[PDB]
């Protein structure tokens, strides 16, 4: 009954969304976008009988049987043509900002699983949300949890974090870590807690929260996905298994609850500790960058470069936060971006500077 | 500004409500009821400058400075005169059923802190509710918690229980326990927590308040007493409400809803949360729920038998294990009773059950 477009269908969230569609009825998939993974894309288009494809990268997809949009405006033009009830925005990276803006324009509901859009261009997304009235539901497990318990008056919003792959390591050994010791961008971002820094900025945008009302706790066990501390002593917490199909399903079928597998209650350990500034320096850059979309966009651009460089073996793990920090210095005093073009300009300039810094660090 | 009547103002919930009104602005207390505690009633009247009082016991209240109602209809009379924005119904015992019904007739919101009204006459309350459209918000901390996270497609509604004073006791030792074992909240509530009859009442109240089938309710013993309620969703999500064990929290919530009052925020630390199924051998009276849930006759007799048995325990007439036996045997005498249809039908069952439970209690007391 409800029509769906999945942007970034070939990624993790994209394929987990497909899995949900196999498990629950009522949504018809009518289009996808994907970047370069044609082998998986072909498999999707075959299994789901998808007649509309937007290609965002540099590959071919002939098929006279299906409509194929191609180029820098493929997502936007596909969406205009299809006017889906629901768009799952699961594109990775900075291209997520235009993907989200276009989905808000042409869709009745947007399921948001791209972080860059809010980190770099949250003001643009909020402006478009207000103009269009489109429903927006976060897919991120922590924002999904908060969405389910949020109210207008809160003391604090608590986001939880694993602490990443090196949460147990000594401060002294972390600097030297290799991909082998860490392992995927998301995986590296969890280890530096840059992913958690993105989530704080996203929560500020989604829930109109001041920076001061957000708390991050390392939560070893992975059960509590968010909590809301209220003025009266009450705390509303959300617990679930750590499976992204849960918040995917919630954003897709809201206000209905999909029957998956209930989390029946048993005795549990719930630990909450403050992140160590000496272990997670890039995370603690939040206070420096929060008020500036120029700084936030530069923060994201430098992290993209540094993670890629870390993965390629050009720098050690300790080099990530240093690339970010050094790149941010070069954007101090930048005026607040006002348009999409301003944001895209900062982004590309930040990528250039971060690469220069990465070269120095080796 | 909102006007408030507190029915049962001299009791535990009553005084905790008064404490909230001292800490928080926006609600004016214009009327109280009390049963017999004149000392406390007069000092409430003096400290809150209350001009309106209903007496429900056979007591004298000398005052020309203020309006005083007396006799069997004093609550209904005062409420009809005052028409408060909010009535807190904190009367103890069976007379809460009449009180809640009169409160729904003359208030815009009822804050419900009386269990007998829903246990015994929930069908009567639900009918009056849809007639008037009055708001009813539960004050009980478990129901308050569930109220905060409830949604139509819950898989399970989870109520938590301390397990009460004898929770760590061997089953053989439980039968012979004495008041001193249970009492070292209030006396009745403490016993009911020990037998888990208080939880049986809360399950029945949850079914009424939230329109849940009995099969959708689970009760877990929760040693830490941090989680006050949870809902399990069909998708894997579970929404839990945590707070300090302070009744002022849910009292404030019900009075001020949709506003949250600033009290003391609970900040998160490392916690263990335990959830265990109650042992039917340890809490026999709690597991009578499946037998009584569909009958307001059996639920009224359940409540009445409990009232008699708890008092008899506290008076030293029977040991702790005699409480569930008084309840079980009294219920046996009401097997097959027809479903009550009116307030009057309910009150008749209550009276019969009290008298029948008294006889059983004698029997068990004589051994
Ligand atoms: N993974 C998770 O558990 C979570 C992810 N998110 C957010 O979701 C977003 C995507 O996550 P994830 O699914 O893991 O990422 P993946 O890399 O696993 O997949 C993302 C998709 O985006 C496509 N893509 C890549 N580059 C571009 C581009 N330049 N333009 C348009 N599309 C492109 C990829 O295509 P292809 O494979 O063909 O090259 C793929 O289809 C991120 O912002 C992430 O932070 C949020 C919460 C949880
Ligand atoms: O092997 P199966 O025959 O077991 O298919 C399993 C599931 O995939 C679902 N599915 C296939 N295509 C789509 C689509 N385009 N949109 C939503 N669900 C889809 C099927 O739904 P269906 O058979 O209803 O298309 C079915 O529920
Ligand atoms: N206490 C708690 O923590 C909780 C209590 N509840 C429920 O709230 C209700 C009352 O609670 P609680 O305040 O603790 O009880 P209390 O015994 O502390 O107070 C009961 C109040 O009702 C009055 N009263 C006594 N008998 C009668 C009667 N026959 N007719 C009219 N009024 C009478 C009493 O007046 P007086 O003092 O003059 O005799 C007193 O003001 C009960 O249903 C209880 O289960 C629910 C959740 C939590
Ligand atoms: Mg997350
Ligand atoms: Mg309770």
């Amino acid at each position: 009954e409800r029509t769906l477009v999945i942007l970034g269908a070939t990624g993790s969230i994209g394929t987990q969304t497909l899995d949900v569609l196999k498990k629950v009825k009522g949504i018809r998939l009518i289009g996808i976008s994907f970047h370069s993974n044609l082998e998986l894309a072909f498999k999707i288009v075959k299994e789901f009988n998808v007649k509309n494809v937007a290609i965002t990268g540099d590959v071919e997809f002939e098929d006279s049987s299906i409509n194929v949009w191609k180029g820098s405006h493929s997502i936007e033009e596909m969406l205009e043509a299809l006017k889906p009830d629901i768009t799952m925005v699961a594109v990775s990276g900075f291209s997520g900002l235009r993907a989200v803006l276009a989905s808000l324009e042409h869709s009745k509901r947007v399921c948001l699983a791209n972080k860059e859009s809010l980190v770099c261009g949250g003001f643009l997304v909020k402006k478009k949300l207000k103009e269009k009235g489109t429903e927006l539901i976060p897919v991120d497990s922590e924002h999904s949890a908060i969405f389910q318990v949020m109210e207008p008056e809160v003391e604090k919003v608590v986001l939880t974090a694993s602490g990443g792959a090196l949460r147990d390591w000594k401060i002294s050994k972390i600097d030297r870590a290799r991909p082998e010791d860490v392992l995927a961008r998301i995986t590296v971002d969890s280890a530096t807690m840059v992913n958690k820094a993105f989530e704080v900025l996203e929560a500020m945008e989604l829930f109109e929260l001041p920076f001061e009302k957000i708390e991050v706790k390392i939560h070893r066990e992975g059960l509590v996905h968010g909590a809301v501390v209220l003025p009266d002593g009450n705390v509303k917490m959300v617990v679930s298994p750590p499976d992204m199909r849960i918040p995917i399903s919630y954003a897709l079928f809201y206000p209905r609850r999909v029957a998956l597998e209930p989390f029946f209650l048993r005795t549990i350990s719930l630990s909450f500790e403050d992140p160590d500034p000496e272990k997670y320096p890039a995370f603690f850059l939040l206070k420096e960058i929060k008020d500036s979309y120029a700084l936030r966009t530069a923060f994201n651009a430098a992290d993209e470069v540094a993670v890629e460089a870390f993965l390629k073996g050009r720098i050690r793990f300790g080099g990530i936060h240093r690339v970010i920090e050094k790149t941010l210095e070069e954007f101090q005093g930048y005026p607040q971006p006002r348009t999409l073009d301003d944001v895209e300009r900062i982004h590309f300039e930040a990528i250039k500077k971060a690469e220069r810094v990465t070269e120095w660090l080796s």
